[PDB]
């Protein structure tokens, strides 16, 4: 589980979005596993605006933050899960590292701020949904 809180936006894994999120939906892309809902309070996360390929992600299933190299956001084939059929997830970054399903929402961060959230992985990989193209998260 986990979320990014930037301005009056909450960014979650689409597959973990709650009832209030949809009701309060701003934007969702099933192909990115992202959902942004509206918030009453102001968030204090900074979104990275960069092409960093190194960062640190939180792994709830190890209670540990791991330094990782990761691929640039790409269209990647992702095996079926309980939440999605087998399909090409867009804007997805892979690293070698431990993840289990429940680690989705863990932040990946570089020196510039939040890069993305754990979305997929397994067999020693972890996939992160990029949020760094979502320039509108920083305004309105
Ligand atoms: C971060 O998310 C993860 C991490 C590990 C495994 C999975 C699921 C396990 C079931 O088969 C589909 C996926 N590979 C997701
Ligand atoms: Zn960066």
């Amino acid at each position: 589980s986990g979320a990014i809180y930037v301005g009056n936006y909450r960014v979650v894994n689409r597959h973990l979005a709650t009832h209030n999120d949809w009701a309060n939906l701003v934007w969702e892309d099933s192909s990115r596993d992202l959902l942004v809902s509206s918030t009453t309070a102001q968030g204090c996360d900074t979104i990275a605006r960069c092409d960093c390929q190194t960062g640190v992600y939180y792994c709830s299933s190890r209670r540990k933050h791991y330094p990782v190299s990761f691929s640039k956001p790409s269209l990647i084939f992702v095996e079926a899960s309980e939440y999605y059929p087998a399909r090409y997830q867009s804007h997805l970054m892979l690293a070698v590292g431990h993840s289990e399903p429940g680690d989705c929402g863990g932040i990946l961060r570089c020196q510039h701020g939040v890069v993305g959230i754990v979305s997929t992985g397994g067999n020693g990989l972890v996939g992160f949904a990029d949020v760094r193209d979502l320039l509108w998260l920083d305004e309105e």
